[PDB]
């Protein structure tokens, strides 16, 4: 079940009953770029793992999703500082939505000059929307280093991010702001606390499993 908006720039494609991947076309160093991030339809509202690009793109997001699911968008846990995840911070803060983040993901949004999010995530933090339960974990230092990982244990689904490519990811992407050692410790760290994955949706591309993440370990090789 895959439904776009009017442009072909926004994607969202069921996984089960209450969690969607949605998918925005954005532009980093000037090339079109897909970038993932989850759609938790809860009793008390949605929560978006992770907006978009930039204010652009988060408005359609947020418009496309409370028009479908009949629900608004109440809280969005940022993933990473960097403006491909905190770039329509602006936007979620003017309309009352609130933004989780750690506290390092909060200073470095602040330093690069956005708004900054809640910083109320500790290294594992757990929380409940309506029957909802998302967990948030800092692994350690690797895209960024401030990266964070989601958690959905009702569904045993793994939420990446930047930290894990897909498999058509054939590069290691944009180090500039990475730690290349720590990322391979950080990724084990990810294996060695969720055993049992039944989904892992990379920060870019196609879902996979856990194999996305041995992919990543490989990549750093």
């Amino acid at each position: 079940t895959v439904i776009k908006n009017e442009t072909g720039t926004i994607s969202i494609s069921q996984l089960n009953k209450n969690v969607w991947v949605h998918t925005e076309l954005g532009s980093f160093n000037g090339e079109a770029v897909p970038s993932n991030g989850l759609v938790l339809n809860t009793s008390k509202g949605l929560v978006l793992v992770d907006s978009s690009w930039d204010d652009k793109l988060t408005k359609e997001l947020i418009e496309m999703v409370e028009k479908k699911f009949q629900k608004r968008v109440t809280d969005v846990i940022i993933t990473h500082a960097h403006a491909d995840r905190i770039g329509g911070i602006k936007t979620l803060k003017e309309r009352g939505i609130k933004a989780h983040s750690t506290a390092l993901t909060a200073e470095l949004a602040k330093k690069n000059g956005y708004e900054e999010p809640l910083g109320d995530l500790q290294t594992v933090t757990n929380l409940k929307f309506g029957n909802m339960k998302v967990e948030t974990f800092y692994p350690g230092k690797g895209h960024t280093e401030d990266n964070i990982v989601v958690w959905l244990p009702q569904y045993n689904i793994l939420v990446g991010g930047c930290l894990v490519k897909s498999t058509s990811a054939k590069d290691l992407g944009n180090v500039a702001d990475a730690y290349v050692n720590e990322w391979s410790t950080s990724i084990e760290n990810v294996l060695k606390r969720y055993r049992n994955i039944n989904a892992v949706v990379p920060g870019h591309g196609e879902v996979g499993d856990k194999g996305l993440l041995l992919h990543t370990l490989d990549l750093l090789k």
